C-alpha cells in the first residue's frame, strides 16, 4: 500500500483550490525512485471544466481522496508482478490539474480554477528530498496517457531543478506510456492551443525556442518535443492507440482499412530514431500500471525485460531496447491484450 501525503505547501493546489499530494511507499534498502504521473484527458474552458467537476471530481480535487492506494504493475512491490523495479521507492502522483501536467496558474479573482500541474511535480520532488530522495541514484519519472505526455513536458525540468538545488548525482530519466500522439487528419490541436492560454501552460525551453510564441501546442506532440530533450526517455506506445483513434473519429471497408494501416505505419516511422521504445501492433488503451503488464511481447521480449536492458545500456547481446512491431493490423501480434 502507498500512503497519502498532502503537500505541506498548501498553495500548490488541485483545480478547486484543495491541496495536491502524492502516495508513497518507501523501500529503505533502495536508491531507485519511481514517480508516476496519472492520466485522464483535460479540460480547456469554463463550461467544459464545470462539466468535468460534476462527474470527474477526483481529477479536479483532493477532498474525496482515499488515505491509501495499492501499487499495481510497475508500481507493484511483488517480484512476480513487477520483474523490473519491485524493490524501488514508489510514488503515485494523482492528476488533479486537468492541464496535461503543464499549468502554472493559481486560482484567483480572475481565475475560477487553478492549473498547477507543472508546479505540482516540482513541489512533490522538493518535499521528497527530505524523505530520502536526496540519496537517490536514479529518479524515473513515468506516466500513462495524459501523464505520459506530462513526462515529455516535465522530465528535463526535474533534472534542472535537482541540479540547481545541489543534487548532481541523481540521474533523471523518463518513461512515457501511451502519450505519443499524431496531429494527423481525422477519418471524419485547437483544443490544446486554447488550453495552453487558459492554463498558462509551459513547455520545455528548447522546444519553446524552436516553435516560438503562439505555436507551443506543437510541443505536446511526442515526435516534435522528443528531439529537444536531454534526459534519457523510453517510449511505450500501442501502434493503434484507442485515444488516438477516438480523436480521429474512428469507432471494415477499404477506406477505413487504408486509414488504420496508414496510422500504424506513420506511428512506426516516428519511432525510427527513438532508440529505447516498445510499440506493439495492438488496438488498446491499457497502461503499464495494470497487473498483467508483463504479458505482452514484441519479437519475443517483454516490456519489463526491455526496461531492464535500458538500465544496463545506461551504465547488448540478446538484451534489446528498440522493439517496434512491423506487422500492419491490430492483433497481428498474438500477445496483444485480450
Ligand atoms: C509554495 O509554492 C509556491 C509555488 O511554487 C512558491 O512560490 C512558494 O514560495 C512556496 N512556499 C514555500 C514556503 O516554499
Ligand atoms: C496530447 C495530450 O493530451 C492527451 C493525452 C492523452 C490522453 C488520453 C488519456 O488521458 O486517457 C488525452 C489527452
Amino acid at each position: 500500500d502507498l500512503r497519502l501525503h498532502l503537500l505541506l505547501n498548501t498553495s500548490v493546489t488541485c483545480n478547486d483550490g484543495s491541496p495536491a499530494g502524492y502516495y508513497l511507499k518507501e523501500s529503505r534498502g533502495s536508491r531507485r525512485w519511481l514517480l508516476f504521473l496519472e492520466g485522464g484527458w483535460y479540460c480547456f474552458n469554463r463550461e467544459n471544466c464545470d462539466s468535468r467537476y460534476d462527474t470527474m471530481r477526483r481529477l479536479m480535487s483532493s477532498r474525496d481522496w482515499p488515505r491509501t492506494r495499492t501499487g499495481t504493475g510497475i508500481l507493484s512491490s511483488q517480484p512476480e508482478e513487477n520483474p523490473y523495479w519491485w524493490n524501488a521507492n514508489m510514488v503515485f502522483i494523482p492528476y488533479c490539474s486537468s492541464d496535461v501536467w503543464s499549468g502554472a496558474s493559481s486560482k484567483s479573482e480572475k481565475n475560477e480554477y487553478a492549473f498547477m500541474g507543472a508546479l505540482i511535480i516540482q513541489e512533490v520532488v522538493r518535499e521528497l528530498l527530505g524523505r530520502g530522495l536526496s540519496g537517490a541514484k536514479v529518479l524515473l519519472l513515468a506516466g500513462s496517457s495524459a501523464g505520459g505526455t506530462g513526462v515529455l513536458l516535465n522530465v528535463d525540468r526535474v533534472a534542472e531543478q535537482l541540479e540547481k538545488l545541489g543534487y548532481p548525482a541523481i540521474q533523471v530519466r523518463g518513461l512515457a506510456d501511451s502519450g505519443w500522439f499524431l496531429d494527423n487528419k481525422q477519418y471524419r490541436t485547437e483544443a490544446i492551443r486554447r488550453g495552453i492560454r487558459y492554463w498558462n501552460g509551459v513547455v520545455p525551453e528548447r522546444c519553446r525556442r524552436q516553435f516560438q510564441e503562439g505555436e507551443e501546442w506543437n510541443c505536446f506532440f511526442g515526435y516534435k518535443v522528443y528531439p529537444t530533450l536531454r534526459s534519457p526517455v523510453f517510449v511505450v506506445q500501442w501502434l493503434f492507440d484507442e485515444a488516438q483513434l477516438t480523436v480521429d473519429n474512428v469507432h471494415v471497408q477499404e477506406g477505413l482499412r487504408l486509414y488504420i494501416q496508414n496510422l500504424g505505419r506513420e506511428l512506426r516511422h516516428t519511432l525510427k530514431d527513438v532508440p529505447a521504445s516498445f510499440a506493439p501492433a495492438c488496438l488498446s488503451h491499457e497502461i503499464i500500471i495494470r497487473s498483467h503488464w508483463t504479458d505482452v511481447q514484441v519479437k519475443g521480449t517483454s516490456l519489463p525485460r526491455a526496461l531492464h536492458c535500458w538500465d544496463r545500456s545506461l551504465h547488448l547481446k540478446g538484451c534489446p531496447v528498440h522493439l517496434v512491431d512491423s506487422c500492419p493490423w491490430p492483433h497481428c501480434n498474438p500477445s496483444c491484450p485480450t
